[PDB]
DNA sequence: CGTGTCAGATAATCTGACACG
DNA sequence: CGTGTCAGATAATCTGACACG
């Protein structure tokens, strides 16, 4: 019942910055690197899941501290 | 620890509307009704919180049967 | 008395290439 | 090898007035 709403697509890449403080600039770098893959509009937006953020908020916590995108 | 990941204005009208049913034009009705009052961004748009949705879905189940606005 | 749709704005997001300590 | 910022696009949202069975 936790799997299902979570892992919807929900959020654009506007209020994800506000819950991270991860620049859209970031958010987007990590899409094309081969590690998060979020769904699509219909006007070609990207919409992130709610365990989506809690990924970009897992790279977040390796890279305050320090480390590449190889190794992650 | 419920009423307050949820009263958080984190959507815009966009998703919301994939949510419920309800179109932007009546999402922004009940707006200038005295019934609803999400939040502003910085760009003047509307955030709308969790349980905000789930009160445009109070009124979409009083509004499949039929009623006004001035009784509810 | 509740909602579709228009037209012209503004904020938000897209991809692409360039910059740099 | 990760991120700021640019410039020109496109999708998304704003307010205002008009339409109608």
């Amino acid at each position: 019942e936790k799997e299902i709403r979570r892992s919807m697509p929900l959020f654009p890449i506007g209020p994800v910055m506000k819950l991270t403080d991860l620049t859209a600039r970031q958010i987007r770098y990590y899409e094309d690197q081969g590690l998060i893959h979020p769904a699509r509009n219909q006007g070609n937006h990207r919409l992130y899941s709610l365990q989506d953020i809690d990924v970009l908020l897992e790279i977040k916590d390796y890279l305050n501290d320090g480390l590449n995108i190889a190794g992650i």
